[PDB]
């Protein structure tokens, strides 16, 4: 079968064959679309086909399909699975796998970059202190004094599901949130629950608006342990506006390195439950969502107040007006400090180019429109006008339950 | 089988059961989501009739009554004998209101039960169609205090006798390809404009020429009519702070009236059923004015604002976008033509979703269409999970008539 997608701005029509290689399920059926739903211990028997499918992909990618090296590797993996119930990836296969999980991530707009990914192999790690050291190095390498480089660090894979490595933080670097007795929140409301966990674990909270959380790290299924990332390694950007001199006085800053640490990397049926990865920000993630969501820093009022917009009626578009100024400020600030960031115009345009290249060379590009379209100025970016097809390819990054819900406390 | 939707801003969770009554197909499968794709006999007719009459009779709390069973009997007899059947006025009004209610891409559905239905099933000619349409336009416009309405022409018979309005909306501006290479007016309407000219229209070849109606009665060849100018309410666009905005020469019309869709009620097909509500500001100011393949005005406006257009990261497009949308809303309000902004509209739709969940067990909604094309995440719908599914009665797309019509 062939599936066609049209761009309604350009009339460019693309043809998708890649979706035929898709195995995992979407949530959708012929009777219901769940395209806007946020979230819609293996046997030997299920493992070998997964390994085989993966290794066939790997061996094809290197133009060695059906070679002796290919066949020997299948036999070697087969025998390893039968004898030990699992298997180990060669370094080459790990790097390929991690790049492909990124390539396949349908909610990521930054995928033009997929082939430039520094992979840190942390499969020799044994302890939470070892994890902390690996993560410091990843943060320092990725930060590169503002000239950000994409990286992932891959800790040992799941075995029986009782010895999992986990990073409990949702991102390596995030700000604390503190619920007050009067019901207000100080700092980031998204991180209140994780913050309370850190405090309970013994973190001494400074209790300010932008406190970098400690790492909470679990090795080999043991109880997690707390660590402070050295502050000298946490690059931050104070936010100011090119024309509005009062903007600095809102006291805003953000961190330069977005590093997702709570997802699971699946490669050839193996599960890497601790695999923090980082790239660089698109300006809207900070200036739209982190600053202006009602459930986040929620600064729209204070900003529109200082701009003296008419706030008595929504139809003056004061919220829209303040939103644009905040986003200009974020981009201006990062650029002024030489910290990598991309605007939503540049990012979405590159993604369209990436997407077309992918159709031509690969037979498709799975893409989740709901996530790809930026949360401001949707239709003046080219992605709004682009039909997309969403389906799940492996290797992949997956959600996993938060570890405080599943962890068996050893005490 | 029972499905949950969460709002990620408020943590409110709703349970959808209505989807189990879903009849038509989405385009998606377990392997592939097509959520962002724009367009994804006697034997057939009786189940469809029954299903509809059952829901109608349930809705007036008379399910399984002798009057329910009698009507099912009557319609059955009529199908078996005439191969089709005729809706009672009550069923027609109910079907039309529910087609709107079921419209998953419509953010304005809080209004669904306040719809004026104009029964034009007695219409026989294109002149009759024109009369019906002018009356709809005048009624709905109501000197700027807009009222929702639908006008329903005779249903499909053997399909060689279709009523159709050839226009995509009752009121739209012409588009002209120029020797220059550029496009004058609205590029969305270039082809339909050519069809009008080919059928006889004298185009004034301007930027904002209201198109004529091209009306097809009884499967006949369609005919042209100019809507009396005095019934087409238009709004000049000015900005409350930028005195220069008016020099751009922009206007839009007050009445959004989709005329190219098909209303399906109880298996009956109404191929000509123009309907109208009122505008959400972004439809005009974001899409009609700023789409690259539409009036595409961002460059011009930005120049007037003296913005640095050297680099995308100055957000000059975004700044000008807001201003254009401020001007649209201000101009409609100053002239007292009903308009809703995207904040107020999406807020209402969230309240409507809650009502529908509470009173009906759900609300089919297409997030891709419901979230406004500017400022998405500062409107509450962005944060609201939605389940999309197809209920009947429905509004459906249908092939453009010129691709099908035999002269
Ligand atoms: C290099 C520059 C990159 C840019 C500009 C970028 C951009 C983005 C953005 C804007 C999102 C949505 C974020 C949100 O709304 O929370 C996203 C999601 C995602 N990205 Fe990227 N990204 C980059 C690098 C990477 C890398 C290096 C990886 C992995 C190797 C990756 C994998 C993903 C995944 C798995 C998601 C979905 C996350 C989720 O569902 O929460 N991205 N990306
Ligand atoms: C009363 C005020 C109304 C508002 C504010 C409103 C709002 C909207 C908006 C913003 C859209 C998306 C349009 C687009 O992006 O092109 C839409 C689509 C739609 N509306 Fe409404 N609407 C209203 C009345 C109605 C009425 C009266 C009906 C039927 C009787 C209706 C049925 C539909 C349908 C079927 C669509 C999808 C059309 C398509 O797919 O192109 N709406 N509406
Ligand atoms: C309900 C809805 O799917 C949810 O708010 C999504 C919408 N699109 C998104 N897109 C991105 N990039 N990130 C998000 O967190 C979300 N949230
Ligand atoms: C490809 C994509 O589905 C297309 O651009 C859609 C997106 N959302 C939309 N939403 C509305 N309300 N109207 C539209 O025309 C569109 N276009
Ligand atoms: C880590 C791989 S993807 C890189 C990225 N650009 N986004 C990460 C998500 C960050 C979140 N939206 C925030 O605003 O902090
Ligand atoms: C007619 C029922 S829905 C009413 C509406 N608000 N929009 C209809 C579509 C109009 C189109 N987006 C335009 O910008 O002309
Ligand atoms: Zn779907």
């Amino acid at each position: 079968r062939f599936l066609k997608v049209k761009n309604w701005e350009t009339d460019v029509v693309l043809t998708d064959t890649l979706h035929l290689k898709s195995t995992l399920e979407t949530g959708c059926t012929e009777h219901i679309c769940m395209g806007s739903i946020m979230l819609p211990v293996r046997t030997k028997d299920q493992l070998f086909p997964l390994a085989k499918e993966f290794l066939d992909q790997y061996y094809s990618s290197i133009k060695r399909f059906g070679s002796k090296a290919h066949m020997d590797r299948l036999e070697e993996v087969n025998k390893e699975i039968e004898s030990t119930s699992t298997y180990q990836l060669k370094d080459t296969e790990l790097i390929y796998g991690a790049k492909h999980a990124w390539r396949n991530a349908s909610r990521c707009v930054g995928r033009i970059q997929w082939s430039k990914l520094q992979v840190f192999d942390a499969r020799d790690c044994t302890t939470a202190h070892g994890m902390f050291n690996y993560i410091c190095n990843h943060v320092k390498y990725a930060t590169n004094k503002g000239n950000l480089r994409s990286a992932i660090t891959i800790f040992p894979q799941r075995t029986d599901g009782k010895h999992d490595f986990r990073v409990w933080n949702s991102q390596l670097i995030r700000y604390a949130g503190y619920k007050q007795p009067d019901g207000s929140t100080l700092g980031d409301p998204a991180n209140v629950q994780f913050t309370e966990i850190c405090i309970q674990q013994g973190w001494k909270a400074p209790r300010g608006r932008f406190d970098v959380l400690p790492l909470l790290l679990q090795a080999n299924g043991n109880d997690p342990e707390l660590f402070q990332i050295p502050p000298e390694l946490v690059l931050e950007v104070p936010i100011r506006h090119p024309k509005f001199d009062w903007f600095k006085d809102l006291g805003l800053k953000w961190y330069g390195l977005p590093a997702v640490s709570n997802m699971l990397l699946e490669i050839g049926g193996l599960e890497f439950s601790a695999c923090p990865f980082s790239g660089w920000y698109m300006g809207t993630e900070i200036g739209v969502r982190d600053y202006c969501d009602n459930s986040r820093y929620n600064i729209l009022e204070e900003v529109a107040k200082k701009m003296d917009l008419d706030m008595r009626k929504t139809s003056s578009l004061w919220k829209d007006q303040a939103l644009v100024e905040i986003n200009i400020a974020v981009l201006y600030s990062f650029q002024s400090d030489k910290v990598t960031i991309v605007d939503h115009h540049s990012a979405t345009e590159s993604f369209i180019k990436h997407m077309e290249n992918e159709y031509r060379c690969r037979g498709g590009c799975p893409a989740d429109w709901v996530w790809i379209v930026p949360p401001m100025s949707g239709s003046i970016t080219p992605v709004f006008h682009q039909e997309m097809l969403n389906y799940r390819l492996t290797p992949s990054f997956e959600y996993q339950p938060d570890p405080w819900n599943t962890h068996v406390w050893k005490g």
